[PDB]
């Protein structure tokens, strides 16, 4: 599923993402926006071997088990293809997990690099949440 912006802010904010440790909505939106584009079905695969699945890209390293990432962990206790589901629920739960991992969300390389410090509330402008 492709969301649109304020669709998935609405989607995000369901699941009580907004303001999760500290973080509000237009910060996870961007984060989407730039790890996604907003595409449940996005894949990227690593050079170490790993795969990032989904709306937040979440890895195979630590987080979800495809069965061909040696030696990782799975620790969302959810198969990978449950991230590139059209329903974010197994996305957001595990996401919550990420994110009070120490390290906040700079565990997303691509919101330290894009979001942080940005005005990411006109992420979340104009919609009706
Ligand atoms: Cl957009
Ligand atoms: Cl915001
Ligand atoms: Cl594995
Ligand atoms: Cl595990
Ligand atoms: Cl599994
Ligand atoms: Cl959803
Ligand atoms: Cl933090
Ligand atoms: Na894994």
């Amino acid at each position: 599923k492709v969301f649109g912006r304020c669709e998935l802010a609405a989607a995000m904010k369901r699941h009580g993402l907004d303001n999760y440790r500290g973080y509000s909505l237009g910060n996870w939106v961007c984060a989407a926006k730039f790890e996604s584009n907003f595409n449940t079905q996005a894949t990227n695969r690593n050079t170490d071997g790993s795969t990032d699945y989904g709306i937040l890209q979440i890895n195979s390293r630590w987080w979800c088990n495809d069965g061909r990432t040696p030696g990782s962990r799975n620790l969302c206790n959810i198969p990978c293809s449950a991230l590139l589901s059209s329903d974010i629920t197994a996305s957001v739960n595990c996401a919550k997990k990420i994110v009070s991992d120490g390290n906040g969300m700079n565990a997303w390389v691509a919101w330290r690099n894009r979001c942080k410090g940005t005005d990411v509330q006109a992420w979340i402008r104009g919609c009706r949440l």
